[PDB]
């Protein structure tokens, strides 16, 4: 409970990240967004039906994407998102489909990508941090700047 990670002193990306979705009356509408403080650098409206879970983990492996070769401090306005980076991989990496008890292993597509997405970049830290995503700071700032920016892609989708 309450777990993050802490901000690379010197990183060359700070970014947040957001995934989005809702019911517009009928139909799911997902989307998600990478941007700073001020700019939408990436955003792209989201398959029908996709989960707010899954619309997380898009955003955080394309900010991750992006970022290759450099050090990136990334924000999720998500408790989802930071617990799966900090998943025990060796489970979505076993032989066969399915878990040990034999059921099936929920996002284990996005995962497992999430999972390979963790190393392009130099160095990496996903912030959680809750307390911040609310009032006038750089990171409420960037929270909303992400959170618009997700929901405005899947009103678009
Ligand atoms: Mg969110």
């Amino acid at each position: 409970p309450d777990l993050t990670d802490q901000p690379i002193p010197d990183a060359d990306y700070t970014w947040y990240t957001d995934g989005s979705s809702f019911l517009q009356e009928g139909q799911r509408r997902a989307g998600a967004a990478v941007t700073t403080e001020t700019e939408v650098i990436w955003a792209r409206a989201l398959p029908a039906g996709t989960s707010a879970q899954r619309a997380e983990l898009i955003a955080l492996t394309q900010a991750l994407k992006m970022a290759e070769g450099k050090k990136l401090n990334v924000y999720t306005d998500s408790r989802y998102a930071f617990a799966t980076a900090h998943v025990h991989g060796e489970i979505y990496r076993r032989r066969g489909l399915l878990t040990s008890e034999g059921r099936e292993i929920k996002n284990k597509n996005e995962i497992l990508a999430l999972l390979k997405a963790l190393f392009l970049p130099k160095r990496l830290s996903i912030i959680h941090c809750p307390g911040h995503q609310k009032g006038n700071s750089a990171e409420a700032r960037g929270n909303r700047m992400a959170d618009q920016a997700a929901r405005e892609a899947a009103m678009k989708a």
